[PDB]
């Protein structure tokens, strides 16, 4: 039977549910919260800690980093290009414009002029590295934000921590709604997850994982209003206003870093061609189920093979 621990980390509620007869199921509780909480600040927008902070309040200089930080980074300019930005880790100028890594009373809406400018100072290809010594520098002026990817990266390091004190530990851990699965139910069975109504209570789906993980981006997840309008945090990198036209895009994928960069990247690509996200992303690993705006619900063949144990 499971040890439960719930706090907050990763800016965001977590929760980690883990059983184990080899290692007391509150030490590899605690010992993952612990590094959800390095990662929140080591990689945070803001934290006078932050590896991230450091990179972008050095602009048009090769700084040094470790290795996590280093595979981190690439990671996420790689799921960029994969995209073809889509998911991009250089939204920091515009998150940083609209007001969502400051104070509530920096959240507005920028001007046109303000945004476009912006744009020039957007961009993964903005990030250089240096392979040979370790190093990374951003041109343009552009700022990294590892929001998209962040949680999803914290959860597969979660299961490795749980799995490195036992290799037969069972339980799963959530961030925000998305979760990675340590292993199977009392052993044998999968977990029932609920997929989240975006404009209500109640469920409006259920899978079933044995193992893998699931990620959501909604634009429910990080808002504000202004005369009537929601602006929300999914900025479409291309043209730096919130994504339009979808309410919420659910991956289940091998790992959740995979879950967590698609589901964003499938939440900006959702609003242009739905269809075209419904057949290709199955292809690159990520089996989905999109509502659109208004409520209609889009999944891919692949997504209902998780609908029943």
């Amino acid at each position: 039977q499971y040890y439960e621990l719930r706090d907050f980390a990763l800016g965001t509620s977590v929760r980690i549910v883990v059983s184990s007869q080899k290692i007391n199921p509150r030490t590899i509780a605690e010992a993952i919260l612990e590094d959800m909480k390095r990662i929140t600040y080591k990689f945070s927008f803001t934290d006078e800690r932050s590896v991230v902070k450091k990179i972008n309040d050095h602009p048009n200089e090769w700084v040094e980093v470790d290795e996590e930080t280093y595979s981190l980074i690439k990671a996420a300019c790689a799921f960029a290009e994969l995209t073809d930005g889509a998911f991009d880790p250089t939204v920091g100028r515009l998150l940083e414009l609209w007001g969502f890594t400051g104070n509530y009373e920096n959240l507005r809406v920028p001007s046109r002029e303000e945004i476009e400018e912006a744009l020039k100072h957007t961009g993964y290809k903005n990030v250089l590295f240096d392979d040979k010594n370790m190093r990374v520098m951003v041109k343009n002026g552009v700022k990294i934000d590892l929001g998209g990817i962040a949680k999803g990266y914290a959860l597969d390091r979660a299961r490795q921590i749980a799995l490195s004190f036992d290799e037969n530990a069972t339980g799963f851990v959530e961030a925000g709604g998305d979760v990675r699965i340590i292993g199977p139910k009392f052993g044998k069975y999968p977990w029932v997850i609920g997929v989240k109504d975006p404009r209500g209570d109640d469920v409006i789906d259920y899978i079933y994982l044995k193992s893998g993980a699931v990620a959501t981006s909604g634009d429910y997840e990080r808002y504000f209003v202004v005369d009537g309008v929601r602006y929300h945090h999914i900025l479409d990198p291309s043209t730096g206003y919130p994504a339009r036209g979808v309410w919420s895009v659910t991956i289940i994928a091998e790992d959740a870093t995979t879950a967590d960069a698609l589901s964003t990247a499938g939440f900006v690509m959702a609003g242009k061609d739905w269809r075209k996200v419904v057949l290709d992303f199955p292809n690159m690993g990520a089996h989905l189920l999109i509502v659109l705006e208004g409520g209609a619900i889009e999944r891919s063949e692949t997504f209902k093979l998780f609908e029943r144990e």
